[PDB]
């Protein structure tokens, strides 16, 4: 038996993980949210400037719509859905050690009452304790097949995509600190 | 006279038709620079909890420098905010309210108006009645035609007094307009909408290298 190493691995890589997606799903969220209301005010633009009568601010409004898409443009996202599902996969095997350790814990007591059974044996009380030790292997057989059964699932069923994200982060970071830069020595006034 | 009322009317219905229009725009363009500024401090106060509650020093570091860089980045949004755009803004949307109440104004003199020409026709039947009544017939339903006559008086008087008091809070209300119509919103408008597209284009312009 190596399950209780095995489980504490999974354990730690779940809290992990959890941790790390909380930082991707901020990331993923904030990009996700600026391509669709900038998607919005580009749509808004176009409109309100193909029904304006002023020619000034129409060109304007359909200029400014034209704007807002060729900048939007200037991998992350398939990390971030990997992540999500290992994550959802992790909480599977988690339930699986759990499932393993009741279904154990059912077979030993079963076992144990199984082992007093024999020992009550050691004439028409003679026969009940017969007939109650057939009952007991009938059950002891079946928990021990309900607990190999669940070990064999649980044989069947992080710090490599941190780095990535800290990648993402650090350019992230430095094209964000560059657009600081530049509105802070051009913003029109 | 009664014709400078009616020619009012028509200037104001313009306005208010064409600054709803203006509205429309102004409230997209305002609306988006606020949810900017809104979503970048939710972004910058999230990653300063999360790169506070990282163990990893690289992580870290990289949250809480993105969480600095995108707080400058709010207060950029909130420095060209305060814009003397934003201001007309708040002017624009006052103004567009004070239009509606000058119109319900209009509509109040309109329907006052009414009431004492109706009174003033149903006065003048009354007075008509007696004509008939005087010598052709005897001083009983005379009487009546009489007292019905003081009734229709003091109604009519009171209702042209009526009248003449809504006319003067529409007088009011359209010097109330011109003051904040002579304030000339559209180029307004069209001048940050400008310098807007251009700082936007000068980007573009730059991110290219």
């Amino acid at each position: 038996i190596w399950f209780e190493e095995k489980l504490q691995e999974v354990e730690c890589e779940e809290q992990r993980l959890r941790k790390l997606h909380a930082v991707v799903e901020t990331l993923v969220n904030h990009r996700k949210e600026l391509a669709l209301n900038t998607a919005q005010f580009a749509k808004s633009l176009a409109m309100l400037g193909s029904s304006e009568d002023n020619t000034a601010l129409s060109r304007a409004l359909s200029q400014l719509a034209e704007v807002e898409e060729k900048i939007e443009q200037l991998d992350f996202f398939l990390l971030a859905e990997l992540l999500s599902d290992y994550i959802r996969l992790l909480a599977i095997v988690r339930a699986a050690f759990d499932q393993r350790m009741k279904t154990w814990q059912r077979w030993q007591d079963a076992q144990a009452t199984l082992q007093k059974k024999r020992e009550a044996e050691a004439p028409d009380k003679l026969q009940q304790a017969k007939d109650e030790i057939l009952e007991w292997e009938s059950r002891v057989t079946q928990y021990e097949r309900d607990f190999e059964r669940i070990s064999t699932v649980v044989r069947k069923e992080s710090k490599d995509f941190k780095n990535h994200v800290i990648k993402y982060l650090e350019t992230l970071l430095y094209s964000q600190q560059q657009l600081a830069k530049y509105w802070e020595a051009f913003l029109p006034e």
